[PDB]
């Protein structure tokens, strides 16, 4: 129960003690591994032990476990819970909580940067208009003229479940998707239902292939509100190839800022249902997933056509060939435009370093092999031959149902 | 209890009930997933339950459950166990066993072919020489002039664990690897330790970058003996590229017959410690892993150099580019030589179809996502988007420690 993990490319062996501090469950049992499954209103008695575990962590990290300051805080929170049926995080705890939620995100390959996170406390927010303002400042700060900076903005915590703050967008910036008359799909197919929700709520769509969606912001449980992100804040990159001049005529571009906004940040038992966070892209997320997935932009066949590869048989590996050039082009475009981006070799190497460090300083590092290994060229990245243990630590980012299935108007 | 798996590219959802018939463990708990860990004497006390459940399985498959034949076979195995501390499988039972072992192999993307397995019963073998002869015949039959056929050869089951049959090779056909004094490796780095053993056991090593290794064969718990596979039986393919003429000048070849010989076949409680089995290659096993793994032939740089790629910055994706062309060349070479091979696109597609079929007629299909997804171009194959449940059924193929780490030498 002091588990070893081995790297089969380097014979490096690491001992994991940190999994011992695991709270939540995995959905796996002794009889079935569910490690590839995408997606497997608290009470007063539920909250205090949750609050205690977190404060114990916190005061331990500032080298003050068991101190007067620690005890007094524990007492203070304990009083507040009995009385208010919840409690409030101190600024310093809020920052620790956010940074550590990222650190514990076993599906995230970029966690080597985990401690350099910019936390924007928006707990004083009361309206969607106010949310729009916090969100615009997030986007501007994080983008930073192409020199991306990681950030999270944290809106008021859940209270009774009827006063929830939600960003209805899955990411702050995404391209729209419209289903065409001939059955096809213009723009981004993944966003079709949401794109039609905006329209079905008053959005006037330009119906282009790359229309930046509007923000749908829900404050204190009210009906959500539409806002257009000032285009001057949406940093976009035209996609060209360093060797293929025709590449530009495909007319592709992507946004520079990956900013996920549909997850729930849980700290000390407290639930932050609106907490959009952002960093910078790994090249493959755009090139492999966004562009080439069949259920997305699916440009492979079109690109392969321009290269004049042999698309008659699958054993020509024309898909693979095209896949590579596309990802070469995405990296090349971003880099030329001085927008931050990381290639899948650099990032997986970074993560391997990060692993070493966490075993060396923390005694372990939760990691989800199925998500850490890039969607192309898997086995020539170091992570592929790295055994990983996946377990659930807290604070954490968790999934939550899409608002339109829950909300009442 | 039901369980549903979803394909996120097709929105197809399937319901698994087969996982309920799962006996063995995964290595996972509620608090930890170990799905990415590579590796997660048996008396009569536990043998007859294992026997009964297998026989129940078998006679269900042939639609004779509870029949006279079923009952009497149960009684027969019962008395033979209490009398002899073990039992023998009938031919039918052994054939069913090998087939279903393959079928239950959750890390195998090629199980669409599981029903068509040629089962060679070598349970009468008593010596290493007899082993050599059975294996030659396997290799000849399986290779079939390049038109490959699935086969498995089953040698005698373990008894007291002191008289094991083992094939000390991890694969029947595999290239030697020699650690040079300067630190470099000639041949296959994967096979260096096994090569050294062979050399120690008296193998005159040619010391080239593609020397077929000698068979090292152990019968009845005796010390292993060296045999050379006759070259005319070892089908190989020169690797060339369809556009790049300099590729052939890299001097690469590879064998056609993937024949894994180091695993353990468990059927109805019995353990077959030596049971070589072979199919045919998915292209990526050779082009991605054998050639481009840093701990193998690792030709990426010499290929990249010849392509004149920008190798000074890894964001040029020159590694990625070199990898595709090598896999292109492996596929081209095999196809041109009419030696059976399958590309990772065809194979994963086939497996998805198989998998769906298995949910419809069997109620599930145990699958290890981590191993099924191909080591290149993962998300543009359909298995990447396929949720998969991993559980262990019997009959099954299991791993065993390397024989040289556990063998009592006689002298
Ligand atoms: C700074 C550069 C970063 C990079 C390169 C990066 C990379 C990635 C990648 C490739 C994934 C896989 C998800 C997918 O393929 O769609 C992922 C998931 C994730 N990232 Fe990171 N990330 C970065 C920053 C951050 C930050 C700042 C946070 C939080 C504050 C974060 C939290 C997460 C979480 C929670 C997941 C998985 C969510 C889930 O359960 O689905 N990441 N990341
Ligand atoms: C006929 C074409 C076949 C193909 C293309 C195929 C393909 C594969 C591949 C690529 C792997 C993963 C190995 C790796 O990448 O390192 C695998 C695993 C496996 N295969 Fe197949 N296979 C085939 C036939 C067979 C046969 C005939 C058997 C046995 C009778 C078999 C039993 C297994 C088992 C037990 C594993 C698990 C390996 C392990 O646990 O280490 N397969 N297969
Ligand atoms: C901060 C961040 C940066 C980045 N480059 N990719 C992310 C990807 C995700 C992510 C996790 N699960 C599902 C999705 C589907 N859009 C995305 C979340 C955050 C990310
Ligand atoms: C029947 C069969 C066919 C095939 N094409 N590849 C296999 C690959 C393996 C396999 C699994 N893990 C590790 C290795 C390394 N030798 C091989 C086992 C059986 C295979
Ligand atoms: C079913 C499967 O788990 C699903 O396709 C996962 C696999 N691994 C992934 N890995 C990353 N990084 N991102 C993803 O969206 C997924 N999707
Ligand atoms: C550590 C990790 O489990 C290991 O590298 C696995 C991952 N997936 C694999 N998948 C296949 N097909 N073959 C392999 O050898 C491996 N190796
Ligand atoms: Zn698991």
């Amino acid at each position: 129960r002091f588990l070893k993990v081995k790297n089969w490319e380097t014979d490096v062996v690491l001992t994991d003690t940190l999994h011992l501090k695991s709270t939540l469950e995995t959905g796996c049992t002794e009889h079935i591994c569910m490690g590839s499954i995408m997606l497997p209103v608290r009470t007063k008695d539920q909250l205090f032990p949750l609050a205690k575990e977190f404060l114990d962590q916190y005061y331990s990290s500032i080298k003050r476990f068991g101190s007067k300051a620690h005890m007094d805080r524990l007492e203070e929170v304990n009083k507040e819970i009995e009385s208010t049926s919840t409690y409030q995080l101190k600024d310093t705890e809020l920052i620790y909580g956010a940074k550590h939620a990222w650190r514990n995100a076993s599906r995230c390959v970029g966690r080597i940067q985990w401690s350099k996170l910019q936390v924007f406390d928006a707990r004083d927010c009361t309206t969607a208009h106010g949310m729009f303002n916090y969100i615009c400042n997030h986007v501007k700060y994080a983008t930073n003229k192409g020199n991306l900076r990681s950030a999270i903005t944290i809106f008021p915590q859940r209270t009774d479940g009827k006063h929830d703050f939600r960003v209805w967008n899955s990411q702050l910036i995404r391209y729209a998707g419209y289903k065409q008359p001939d059955g096809s799909t213009l723009g981004d197919p993944a966003n079709v239902q949401f794109t039609e929700i905006c329209i079905q709520q008053g959005w006037k769509a330009p119906r282009g292939r790359f229309d930046v969606l509007p923000l749908l912001l829900q404050a204190n449980g009210n009906d959500p509100e539409l806002f257009q992100i000032p285009p001057e804040l949406v940093l976009e990159v035209p996609i060209r190839h360093p060797k293929f001049d025709w590449f530009k005529d495909l007319g592709l571009k992507w946004y520079g800022l990956p900013a996920v906004s549909n997850m729930l940040l849980e700290i000390g038992g407290l639930e932050f249902s609106a907490c959009p966070f952002s960093g910078w892209y790994m090249g493959t997320e755009i090139g492999v997933r966004d562009y080439c997935d069949n259920s997305r932009y699916n440009i492979l066949e079109e690109v392969a056509k321009k290269m004049d590869l042999d698309m008659r048989k699958t054993s020509s590996l024309w898909k693979d060939q095209a896949l590579v050039e596309i990802n070469i082009a995405v990296l090349y475009s971003f880099q030329s435009d001085k927008v931050t981006i990381v290639d899948h070799h650099s990032a997986t190497e970074s993560f391997i370093k990060h692993m070493e460090n966490e075993y060396r300083c923390r005694g372990g590092c939760p990691a989800d092999w199925v998500w850490i290994v890039p969607p192309m060229s898997g086995s020539i990245t170091p992570v592929f031959h790295q055994e990983m243990l996946n377990y659930r630590l807290t604070p954490s980012f968790e999934y939550q149902p899409d608002p339109w299935n829950t909300h009442v108007w």
